[PDB]
């Protein structure tokens, strides 16, 4: 029923804030997004760039995927993103998080017609 590119964009974009909203902000988010629904999801990462943006990074540097695919592409601009990590003391279902802001390249995989992003493969 979810498209894997609407689940991108659940799991990945957050264009309402431009940083890191807070401390709290991978705690909340995390949880408001789903991905502490069946276990705590132990990284990910939340982008702060228009939707537009993140889906042009489609037709920009073509990459290795980190399992060999040859569908990734890596942002010749950097982007505001979040990443979030579990901490050790996390406990499911009360999933803990450390939020840390950066501006990186990301590197996104995409499939489909329209050419759009569907996994997030790694920043750098």
């Amino acid at each position: 029923k979810e498209t894997a590119a609407a689940k991108f964009e659940r799991q990945h974009m957050d264009s309402s804030t431009s940083a890191a909203s807070s401390s709290n902000y991978c705690n909340q988010m995390m949880k408001s997004r789903n991905l502490t629904k069946d276990r705590c999801k132990p990284v990910n990462t939340f982008v702060h760039e228009s939707l537009a943006d993140v889906q042009a990074v489609c037709s920009q540097k073509n990459v290795a995927c980190k399992n060999g695919q040859t569908n990734c592409y890596q942002s010749y601009s950097t982007m505001s993103i979040t990443d979030c990590r579990e901490t050790g003391s996390s406990k499911y279902p009360n999933c803990a998080y450390k939020t840390t802001q950066a501006n990186k390249h990301i590197i996104v995989a995409c499939e489909g017609n329209p050419y759009v992003p569907v996994h997030f493969d790694a920043s750098v």
